[PDB]
């Protein structure tokens, strides 16, 4: 099939890069022109698994997308914040068969993108696949990973299955979820304690662990969101999901990276995702009536933190 | 007077020069070893708003010392304060007048252990001062004292105690509330110490941020919960207000508190269980939900962990 991959930063190019190698054709959207220009001219080029790799991929702007143009299935993987002007810029790819799969870190998606896409035709869903990128063209990626996802149109579940296993056919290893609410709000707890906690105190992971405080931390933000997901009937297993998130902290795991948010934010002086995660149990606490005070505050801190690096 | 100097790092260095240039007798008690053999031998030496100054005052190392005083001067990180105490109780006399000017909340507790009640004077103060290495220290700026007794009937030796302080410049007044007065300044200590520690930035910085408003607002409040539950009423907005004025580049704002200097400069563990830390212990044994000031707590005690203090 034709795939567009609309945000072609680390993730996209894994996915990008994963369909290519398996005969999919693919097009990669992206708004970074000289990220579009490099990877035109010497295509992308990736430390895949440790092997040098560099694939001709096609490569349009956002803002040239061909209303002549048209795909079967629309990879969203740009940062939150981007994600309503792409869905702006390409809607006119937005056919009434094309499939269109949000893997995205963060909660609420769905509704930014039923104002461009017919319900029928989203999936949703989230990765626990990684990936770098190291400059214009060039991205990094190693470790294992999976995706789950879920049709949110009535009657697409087995259309739902069937993208899963064309997925899996390029070993992106993913599986069909019947609770994907659950399984984004679980995943959401490991981005609300990891990325913000990472960004903040200015260490890996691993390093987060070893700290003295570190599990009261990650169990009183969970509990946080296990109190704003139960007002939408989804009841998370408190435990479980705190030993997820510390899971996190072993060397052996994850343990030795930094989070995507601190990459963003320390090191590559961008803003980030935190509104879209902790920022949203905080809304929602404040809808609902839930006191969600370390997520009011850790947002709080990371906003004080952009501003005090000058970043957009 | 002869006047003991318990805790005699930039704090204590300041009041024990100003005390001694106006004719008092100082004696510098202090535990960090090469800085009292640096005052031994060099004297301390002050950029004393702009002066090069060096003073010879005596100094003793607290597990040496022997040599009464009429007043003692508590000056003190508050986590040295209790060793402090135990090092120094032979200079502890029916006579002597004991005075805590440490940030943080709650040290009468400790102070009452060693200290009959009627010769403990407490306050805080706005003077502020920076320690550049063993013997040396940099003072600007202006600044003030607030004290009062805790004894039953010694309002007036409190006054006096004020006004020899101000006799050497300290600008020294009493309160008459001075549980206000701490919780006051702890609003300070509790918004600025800690936010920017943990952000990595100058008061000025801080207030320069989209969300510093809101977090100084929410600990303050916090902080007047706990309060009023022991009958002290802060005016909230004049506290904020009060916080936020740190924040002005042409008065303090281009300076980085000393929770800051502690643990980001010189790698050194920080007075959070005593500012925020209080609060918490308090909104605990009140039934008051703290959580800015747990979490904060935490965040400092991480990274204190993190960088291995
Ligand atoms: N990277 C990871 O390991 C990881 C893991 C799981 C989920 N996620 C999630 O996947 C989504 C995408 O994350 P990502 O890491 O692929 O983001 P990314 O920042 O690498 O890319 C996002 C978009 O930003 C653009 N961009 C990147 N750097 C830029 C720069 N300097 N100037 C202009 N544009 C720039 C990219 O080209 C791309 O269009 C996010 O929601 C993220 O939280 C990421
Ligand atoms: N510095 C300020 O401007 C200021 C302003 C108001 C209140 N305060 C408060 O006054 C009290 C004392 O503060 P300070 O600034 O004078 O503390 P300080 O850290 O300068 O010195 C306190 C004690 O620690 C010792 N010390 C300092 N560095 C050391 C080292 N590297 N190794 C071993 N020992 C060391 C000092 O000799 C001193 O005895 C605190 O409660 C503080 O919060 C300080
Ligand atoms: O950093 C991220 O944004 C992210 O999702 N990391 C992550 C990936 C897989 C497993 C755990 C955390
Ligand atoms: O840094 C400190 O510990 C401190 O108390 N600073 C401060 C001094 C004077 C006025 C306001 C804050």
């Amino acid at each position: 099939m034709k795939i567009a991959i609309a945000g072609a930063g680390a993730m996209g190019s894994r996915f990008g890069l994963m369909l290519h190698q398996s005969g999919n054709e693919v097009l990669l959207i992206d708004g970074w022109a000289e990220h579009v220009q490099q990877i035109k001219e010497h295509g992308l080029q990736a430390n895949f698994n440790g092997k040098e790799v560099e694939a001709k991929l096609p490569i349009v702007l956002q803002s040239e997308v061909e209303k002549e143009d048209q795909v079967d299935l629309i990879i969203l993987f740009t940062k939150a914040m981007q994600l309503e002007k792409m869905l702006q810029d390409i809607q006119s790819l937005i056919k009434k068969d094309t499939e269109v799969l949000c893997l995205l870190n963060g909660i609420g998606h769905e509704d930014i993108i039923e104002k461009f896409v017919p319900m029928e035709n989203i999936y949703i869903g989230n990765t626990m696949w990684t990936a770098g990128l190291e400059g214009p063209g060039q991205v990094k990626l190693f470790g294992s990973g999976s995706v789950e996802l879920q049709n949110l149109g009535d009657g697409k579940e087995a259309a739902a299955k069937k993208l899963a296993d064309k997925l899996s056919e390029s070993g992106l290893n993913a599986h069909f979820s019947d609770n994907i609410h659950y399984s984004i709000y679980r995943k959401a707890c490991v981005n609300g304690t990891m990325n913000g906690l990472c960004t903040i105190l200015d260490v890996n992971m691993a390093e987060l662990g070893k700290t003295s405080t570190a599990h009261k931390m990650v169990a009183t933000i969970v509990n946080e969101f296990a109190k704003v997901a139960a007002v939408e009937k989804i009841e998370l297993d408190v435990p479980e999901v705190i030993a997820h998130c510390e899971s996190c902290f072993d060397p052996e795991t994850i343990g030795l990276h930094y989070p995507s948010m601190y990459q963003d934010l320390i090191k590559n002086h961008r803003l980030t995702e935190i509104d879209y995660i902790n920022g949203a149990i905080s809304r929602k606490g404040k809808k609902y009536g839930v006191a969600t005070p370390y997520c009011d505050f850790l947002t709080e801190l990371v906003h004080a933190k952009e501003d005090s690096l000058n970043v957009k």
